[PDB]
């Protein structure tokens, strides 16, 4: 058609508008990426977006890495059917255009991308209302070569800063390794677009929680590899840097002995003196356990309430509660400071974490490779003594007091403790071999994990006496209202690869799950509208049966 050239800004047409954005491209950071303002013909994109406000139905759905209002999923009779636009005559012309040669010509130069599939539409049109959220990954699926985004909030009204939704890029320590943190965020427009050659490796964006009741409405697609022949064109012409890595190390041969002595509620008076230091008395009595290791038996899982006594359940609500109210939480990785380490990379996981090694800021390559070259292994009195000096110094402040990680090492080294590991193999009639614990932060708006199995120890693998499986508890400490509905996210979700646990954070729970090779575990990120962080004890341990 003579027409498709002016349904754009003539400015994509001019060559010196072209040859400069070329050169932004190449020149962009943190890998490249490009916008183009005012893209489209103003009256034809208004259209659009009401066509899309009259005729397309969206549908909250959410899953570990997103929420958002989708349009696509033919599971739906709702599910929009590209093949039959006949009521959105605007779309099926913006499609047109945005796939035709003209436009393919312009941008596949200007993304030196190569040629791109004028036949292979790609588009699904969604909405980021408030709570919305897409974590990070690198849109590396199939055939995809070039990722676009066209932004149609209110064209009337400037989407602000504040009201998130940011586009947001990732820069790379290595490849396959992004920051945790983002260099840059575009605060989108109507008639905006963005977008960036799919870079397996580098391409890691994500998409800021909408942080208020208004709607981020977009377009959102792909320009793919062409089909063979299609105008001419011929085919052909990494667990080593997570942290914290998911590995336990084996008890001493005086613990497995111990467990297994018992194995062929035998504890003795001190050792149920020293339990009840730190659980309540309901989960100590003879019928309490027999309660527990019943419902064992019959779910390989607890779910225990009030788990912690009185005592301690005083003290870790107050420490918990005074840091959330009176100190600076860090909300960049590199403002984080010993005890504590953050999670990475960022297309895995993001949270804040102790466990009792020894203090790493990972900003380069030479700090991860300093890491991998040099493995230390927990403990958590030497954490302990280390904070008392730093504590020391500074002075012990109201803003900078270290008393809830002391506290929380505290909990910790009870649950290290062989007591409370000979406790843990009477409850279940399994006896540990190997443990790891970490102390746990998932900061409002920051954190989260994603759908992952357990990782089976493999020296292990082939002793018959080890179960395949690994036993994993959770102790939540989140002494914050307003997580029952799921809606602020924290949420635990162990489901089958079919929910088998959904529990938003709640205070003083102790979850126990014996996780067999398949099942997938996450804890679902937590929005910025949440009232505190979400803090948990996690703790996994390989078993054998005696
Ligand atoms: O909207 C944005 O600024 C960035 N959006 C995305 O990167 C994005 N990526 C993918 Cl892979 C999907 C995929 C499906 C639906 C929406 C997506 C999305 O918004
Ligand atoms: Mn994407």
């Amino acid at each position: 058609e003579d027409k498709i050239k002016g349904m754009f800004n003539p400015k994509i047409w001019d060559k010196t508008f072209q040859d400069g954005l070329k050169k932004e491209i190449e020149d962009s950071q943190p890998y490249n990426w490009g916008t183009i303002h005012e893209l489209v013909n103003d009256d034809l994109l208004r259209a659009v977006r009401k066509e899309i406000e009259t005729e397309i139905h969206f549908t909250k759905k959410e899953t570990d890495i997103y929420r958002v209002n989708q349009s696509g999923d033919l599971a739906n009779l709702s599910g929009l059917d590209w093949d039959d636009l006949s009521r959105l005559p605007n779309l099926f012309k913006l499609r047109q255009i945005l796939y035709s040669k003209q436009y393919r010509d312009f941008f596949g130069y200007v993304t030196k991308a190569g040629k791109l599939s004028g036949s292979k539409t790609d588009m699904s049109i969604n909405t980021y209302t408030k709570g919305c959220h897409l974590l990070t990954h690198d849109d590396v699926i199939g055939s995809r070569r070039i990722s676009f985004i066209l932004y149609l909030p209110d064209p009337d009204r400037k989407w602000k800063s504040h009201y998130g939704g940011g586009l947001r890029l990732f820069p790379s320590i290595l490849p396959n390794v992004p920051h945790s943190d983002p260099s840059a965020k575009l605060v989108p427009q109507f008639n905006q677009i963005a977008f960036f050659k799919v870079l397996p490796g580098f391409s890691f964006h994500d998409v800021e929680e909408v942080k208020v009741d208004k709607h981020r409405l977009s377009i959102q697609g792909w320009y793919h590899i062409p089909q063979v022949g299609e105008e001419g064109y011929i085919p052909g012409e990494l667990e080593d840097f997570e942290f914290p890595k998911d590995e336990r190390n084996i008890l001493s041969f005086h613990e497995v002995k111990h467990f297994e002595k018992m194995l062929k509620v035998k504890l003795s008076e001190a050792e149920f003196t020293y339990l009840s230091q730190y659980i309540s008395p309901e989960h100590l009595s003879s019928k309490g356990i027999e309660k527990l290791q019943k419902q064992f038996v019959e779910n390989s899982s607890l779910q225990i309430e009030s788990f912690l006594n009185d005592d301690k359940s005083e003290l870790l609500k107050k420490v918990i509660k005074q840091k959330e109210l009176e100190q600076e939480c860090p909300y960049h990785s590199k403002d984080v400071k010993a005890p504590w380490k953050t999670a990475i990379p960022p297309h895995k996981a993001r949270y804040l974490y102790i466990d009792g090694k020894e203090y790493r800021n990972f900003q380069t390559e030479a700090d991860i490779l300093e890491a991998l070259n040099n493995n230390d292994l927990p403990n958590f009195q030497f954490t302990k003594d280390a904070i008392k000096i730093i504590s020391d110094a500074s002075g012990n402040s109201r803003e900078n007091n270290f008393d809830a990680e002391l506290a929380l090492i505290d909990l910790a080294v009870f649950h290290k403790s062989t007591i409370f590991k000979k406790y843990l193999a009477l409850l279940t009639s399994l006896c540990p071999v190997s443990e790891q614990i970490l102390i746990r932060r998932f900061r409002p708006g920051m954190d989260f994990t994603l759908a992952t199995k357990c990782r089976f120890n493999e020296l292990l693998k082939s002793n018959p006496d080890i179960i395949d499986a690994v036993l994993e508890g959770t102790l939540c400490l989140t002494p914050s209202a307003g997580w029952e509905s799921g809606e602020l996210g924290g949420y635990e979700l162990y489901m089958m690869d079919s929910v088998l646990i959904n529990d938003p954070p709640a205070w003083n729970t102790f979850n126990l799950v014996l996780r067999d090779e398949s099942v997938l575990e996450f804890v679902k990120y937590v929005s910025w509208s949440a009232k505190s962080s979400r803090w948990d004890v996690k703790m996994k341990w390989d078993v054998k049966s005696c």
